[PDB]
């Protein structure tokens, strides 16, 4: 009755991928919620595997290189993430749930994931492409670049740096699909189209509906459910009305319900191997904003592990006459 | 031109069905709005039939029995509600509009309604099943149980209590349909499926669309429009973004528009006999929250009585030349 | 690659069409945003043509006539708007973008537009019909009447006034289509139906979906894309959740996404000649409300000029090896 009976939980408090302080509190925002209690109530055994400790260099140790900010913190953090994720993945099936942390963590989680499962596919749920190459990034923020280091067809656009040697590109462009895009930089658009990356923007969601979008995205990168799935979910893919506490909010996003449909369908493939939830920042917005964002996150992560909005059956059906209590029906004799 | 030319309005300020103070102000929240003025402007004669006075026992008079809180207040209130509702229903057709009050009132309104119209059907619009049997309720809150006392197929799960004798089960499981469910307890799911109660969750709304959901719900319990309809609308069926002032908000609800489509279609059957609106609590949230919730409620109740978003025709068409005023067209001679 | 490579921007700070102070700050709310910067980044040359200065008579100069408030301010303002708009339109094609200002400005913008392009059609995006004739207006507010002075079939319902002589009716009822209606006065409904004006209410959007609604609206008034389009967009057509800072908010409106689809499809006809955005009032609501409303407006206006949510291609593709930088791919030799 359960597709996944156990799962692992991992925190990654990255905050050097972007300038707003507070994404490091992401994992704690979910640990303080009722997420663990709710997942236990659906009968899933969830093991907390702790937090990964990011490498945060002093400013003097990590100057800008090719416009990138904190790039040495990034390379070192990426290798440390990959090792731990690889270990957990090599250690039905047991999904790994990861809570960020800004989205720069994805270079490491996927690198590590791909080590254990080289044939995986990636579903990237995001308002943004996160695939700027360093010389094209207007900001230099690493959370806007994590896919460009992973995609093989892009490596003539990545500047060589010796500390990036261990970050080997493990994805073909044919293995990635986007859902929810609405704020692409022109150079991301060029690369996505040039190398044929499957992508479904909010325009596509409006015109096709999310059911057909989810279907087409799975067909494009996992046509027969043969591949492990890495689901990389930026909370800002969701409309700011339901996920306001995030650093780069873009209006006109996914409703919570559309976000749940994505997670529900991906969960039910049986192939969900890693889900990561990025860009929660509880230091942004009002207290009510933070509670809305926390709530949307918890509902999203529960859907990934298999929670069904149509309800769950009890493990043991309770009966009145078994407790030696007279029912109304019984009394009417 | 009017399906219903008159209607009755009844307040039921129940607040012992759940622990948060303030549902007793529900009827006043609607009486203070412009609802009466707006319904008059569409040409409907609305008669205010006052409030029912709930029986609220002192704590010492009403101890917990089988985990239920305030169960004697509930049985006594239920019988008092049923008598008044039966009277009003026996007294086209004239819909009764009821404003709660927490949802525990429904055991009484339906009991009373069914006395006058034993063949009725129930459309239950709610995030929740409200059909916990007493021994399965985690909370003991009566607003989470009103249907379990009414449904015939469940009576071997209701503990006998002498003061509950006059609460006779008047519904078959085949007469109830749910729309909007997204937070079912496992034992409700068991009972709903075991006894074949028609139900459409937010998953079904996402996959089928609300038009097909409404259609299938009416087909399931009122296939040829032969039966009177009791529409029991929990305001928390609506998304918290539009109805925040309610005690058990659940994210990912019905949009206001989907809520209006339900009410518009039910109204246009000609069979709307009672509509009740439960769980308004103006003591929850900010002032703006309360105004949003009040507004959503007023729009919902107007749709039930037949308000059309596509507009209404005037009772008397006004003409300029009849007031002896020269028009631009006339002057151009 | 660009349907429109240049455009004009015009402010019209009307505020005598309705009693709430603050619509005069509408144009500044958009000038302070990043709208100009964003439109430049998509490669469009946008020329700011300044503001039109409304005629705001002293109260003693402009008494009520036929219940109308500030009607002489209105007639004088309308003629001044029309002259400037006619001039700009006579001066691919170059869309005029107009930011209000309350919606009473539309009598002048369309009058002026029609002078330059007498065969145009009008797409009116609004919660309201804005077509009350003076003797039927409950309020006397001119922003609720701008279409009644323009529509030829209505001129026996317009009271003659000598200062209104230069406001000649330039629209046939067959040239106008509404989208988003949900708060029609009974006499507007009568006139819209009597004279066969195409209209799509929120009921129609719910039942048909916005894609079919947009399609049917264009078919009704511009079946072969032969006519110039005047797009008159009241910000209150959008749901109050995304455009709260406006004077007559009505719940259950267009989502931002549905609003974008309207603008995207109208833009892509190639026939968008004027778009006006009315009823922004930054003196209403909280600071956050104002920022939400500003944001929704900016996204709407960018879609009108051709912004694509699916992304834009760079004007010059950047290449790493052209900057004399060794790529990772290159280094791996
Ligand atoms: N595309 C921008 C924004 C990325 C935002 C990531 N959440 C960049 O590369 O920096
Ligand atoms: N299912 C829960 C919540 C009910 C909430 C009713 N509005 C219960 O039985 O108490
Ligand atoms: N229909 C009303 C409201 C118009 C509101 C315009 N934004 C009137 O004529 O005054
Ligand atoms: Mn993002
Ligand atoms: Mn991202
Ligand atoms: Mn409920
Ligand atoms: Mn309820
Ligand atoms: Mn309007
Ligand atoms: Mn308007």
């Amino acid at each position: 009755k359960l597709l996944y009976t156990s799962a692992n939980f991992l925190g990654i408090p990255t905050n050097r991928g972007q300038p707003k302080i507070g994404t490091y509190q992401g994992p704690e925002l979910i640990r303080k919620s009722n997420f663990f209690q709710l997942v236990a109530e659906d009968g899933i055994q969830l093991t907390d595997c702790g937090d990964i400790i990011p490498v945060e260099l002093n400013e003097a140790e990590d100057p800008q290189r090719f416009g990138m900010k904190w790039s040495r913190s990034f390379s070192l953090t990426t290798l440390r993430i990959a090792e731990r994720v690889e270990e957990l993945m090599k250690q039905k099936s047991t999904p790994l749930v990861i809570v960020g942390g800004d989205h720069s963590m994805a270079t490491g989680t996927i690198l590590g994931h791909a080590e254990a499962k080289p044939d995986l596919c990636v579903l990237w749920i995001d308002a943004h492409g996160d695939i700027n190459t360093p010389l094209n990034s207007a900001s230099g923020n690493m959370h806007g670049m994590p896919l460009s280091f992973l995609v093989k067809e892009l490596q003539d656009q990545i500047p060589w740096l010796d500390d990036f040697e261990g970050i080997k590109p493990c994805l073909n462009a044919s293995n990635i699909a986007y859902i929810g895009l609405r704020d692409l930089d022109a150079h991301e658009t060029h690369d996505i189209r040039k190398h044929g990356i499957a992508y479904f923007t909010m325009l596509d969601v409006d015109r096709m509906g999310i059911e057909a979008v989810i279907k087409e995205a799975l067909l494009a990168v996992n046509p027969r459910l043969e591949k492990a799935i890495h689901l990389s979910f930026d909370i800002d893919a969701l409309d700011p009305l339901v996920a306001p506490s995030t650093g780069t909010a873009v209006p006109g996003g996914l409703t919570l319900r559309e976000g749940l449909r994505i997670c529900e369908e991906v969960s039910a493939t049986g192939k969900l191997s890693v889900v990561e939830l990025a860009e929660l920042n509880p230091l942004l917005g009002s207290q009510e904003d933070v509670l809305k964002t926390q709530s949307s996150a918890v509902h999203i992560l529960r859907a990934c592990l298999g929670h069904c909005r149509s309800g769950h059956l009890p493990f043991k059906v309770r009966n009145l006459t078994d407790q030696g209590i007279m029912s109304r029906a019984a009394h009417m004799q």
